[PDB]
């Protein structure tokens, strides 16, 4: 029971797509927003492509990548900010929040029309490494980067 | 090219191998033991098994984990510990490290024979989460443990 957020992209050896679905339970506690104070579990899909560049194999996820969001209702004009989480749910690795919406404290996030936004850095920020040797070397990642989605809210699921 | 360490184990929803290369040249700088300075690469390979409990498909890289090792030649007695990095080659990703064996003075790290022994950490360790609710969630993770090899180390492949 996911709902898919906008269009997917493909840029920088990666598909990069967006879902949300109900609110999760997260161990270890006390990082993700709990889920009785959220209404979606956001989540970013991303995998490698074809001929990935720095060496990932075709649909592995993507590790190690710092990921915030901006999630802007252009109804209301309210915008929040946050960062997505790595973690694993019964379909795989993915990077993840609870997020409020009709229950936002401040208001302004409820059903309506949202643009969502991607802010993405590469595993380096996370000390991740890369052979640059001749026979099994890689090349450069990405400089840091954004993707930018379109959809409607329709309620908490 | 690669020199096989052992059997690889299938423990705690994963294959865990061991492999030795020549020294690699990695980046970003400094992250690592410099190449000149090493005369191996270490590599740990481990993957999800089918029915892995904690969520990743089969064949799936395991990410974030915590993996020490000790490297023990039995005729000299000599040890050295380390951790092993998470990086990416061209055949995908792995936890590595560069070491020097016969460069490294301070011990008898000679051709000879060697026991590696690898302490596993789950990825909890670095702050990777876990879906518990009933519709979404993945079991509980391992706790830490330890594989064991016996190799017989020739020198660098060239
Ligand atoms: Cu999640
Ligand atoms: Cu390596």
């Amino acid at each position: 029971g996911e709902v898919p957020i906008g269009d997917p992209k493909e840029l920088n050896g990666m598909e990069i797509a967006a879902v949300y679905l109900q609110p999760i339970e997260m161990e270890p506690r006390g990082i993700d927003l709990a889920a009785s104070l959220a209404d979606i579990h956001l989540e970013a899909d991303i995998h490698a492509l074809k001929n990935n560049p720095n060496g990932f194999p075709e649909g592995f996820w993507m590790p190690y990548l710092t990921i915030a969001y901006e999630l802007k209702n252009t109804d209301t004009g309210a915008i929040k900010r946050g960062t997505l989480m790595p973690m694993v749910a019964d379909d795989g690795p993915h990077y993840g929040a609870n997020i409020a919406m009709e229950k936002d404290k401040k208001g302004g996030f409820g059903v309506g029309n949202y643009e969502l936004t991607f802010y993405i850095s590469n595993p380096e920020k996370q000390g991740f490494g890369r052979h640059v040797d001749e026979e099994t070397g890689v090349g450069k990642w990405f400089e840091p980067f954004k993707v930018d989605y379109k959809f409607k809210y329709t309620g908490t699921p």
